[PDB]
């Protein structure tokens, strides 16, 4: 039995609709996916756009972990930014205390903006036992961010329409740090089969 | 009174975006609709541009044919790209009937978007024929991306980069300026169709 922690972007930016139908939506799939893989495992999870919060303590509870995923929009956080450290500093600190067990930080984001710190933080969850594996989300060449009452797109503070892009040397540096995967999250089901494959071979050391 | 009114409607690429209701196309379409139902004893003419300008409906009474002309048009109907808002200003003032006596305006429909000069002049020689020009600026000019139909995806330079689209208001007002007509920004309200509405109707009854 392992212990999988995924630390979720919900920033503005994850609601870009290149991958579908958005990125956030795509992601909320993907994990409810990966928890009906689980066996006798314990899975929690984090949300994060400017600061990270635990939106799931730890638990084998899968029902429950389902709608707990299905309630999850950008609107829970309202400080914005892509604070993917704090996130993975979060989820080390949130696994039981048992010995012996594998664990695994999944971050699931277009890593994109990212000041500095989720290198180091995967880093230190390497050293502790911890694979952090990434999960990128979009695509590198830009998508606007449609507003969802309005017939407008997100705007930056001059005014302009955001174009967001998904950073993949940024998400790649993060996961070979952290000792964990990269992969590129698309239409097809590719990375929820490439993530859930780990999580069973981690299982299995 | 009758007035001979000649429309000149931007078909290019940025018509698509979506930033005015359906689209800046589609929008421009059903003020058009509502125009010629206010036309009396008057003529109505269609030219459609982008990069080149064509004739889609020569001056007519007909305002049945006229608004089925009207459902047909999309930008693949030209090809180049562009915003030859000169051309079309020019081909519309050879348009009109060879009648002395008879109030005349042509209609300019654009986001008024990288234009590469002549409007201006064009709308000069329209208004020294006694012809008055007016542009009707339809999309936000703080930017829209363009979508691309049947996708989640939106229209994108030769580089990959996601093109915006704004409308340039500035552009628009010197053309009816010089052009003696009027200036007025379409929004999701009938208020643009209405003022045009109006400046034909002092046209037709001075
Ligand atoms: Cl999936
Ligand atoms: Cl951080
Ligand atoms: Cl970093
Ligand atoms: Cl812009
Ligand atoms: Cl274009
Ligand atoms: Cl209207
Ligand atoms: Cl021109
Ligand atoms: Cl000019
Ligand atoms: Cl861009
Ligand atoms: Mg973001
Ligand atoms: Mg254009």
């Amino acid at each position: 039995g392992v212990e999988v922690i995924i630390a979720l972007d919900i920033s503005n930016s994850m609601l870009a609709q290149d991958v579908q139908p958005s990125r956030l939506e795509k992601a909320k799939r993907l994990i409810s996916r990966l928890v009906d893989e689980l066996d006798n495992d314990k899975v929690g999870m984090i949300v994060f756009a400017g600061d990270a919060f635990t939106q799931l303590p730890i638990t084998s509870d899968y029902i429950s972990a389902k709608m707990f995923l299905e309630s999850i929009s950008p609107s829970l956080i309202s400080k914005q930014g892509t604070a993917i450290g704090e996130a993975i500093n979060l989820a080390t600190r949130s696994f039981t205390p048992q010995e012996g067990v594998g664990r695994a930080i999944i971050v699931i984001t277009d890593g994109e903006n990212h000041e500095g710190g989720a290198v180091e933080a995967a880093k230190a969850a390497a050293e502790k036992g911890i694979q952090v594996s990434v999960l990128g989300v979009g695509m590198p060449e830009g998508a606007p961010i449609p507003v969802e009452g309005t017939n407008d797109y997100r705007r930056d503070r001059e005014g302009n329409v955001i174009v967001t892009r998904l950073n993949e040397g940024m998400c790649q540096e993060i996961a070979k740090d952290g000792k964990g995967i990269y992969v590129r999250v698309d239409n097809s089901n590719s990375a929820q089969k490439a993530i859930s494959q780990e999580i069973s071979k981690m299982a299995k050391s």
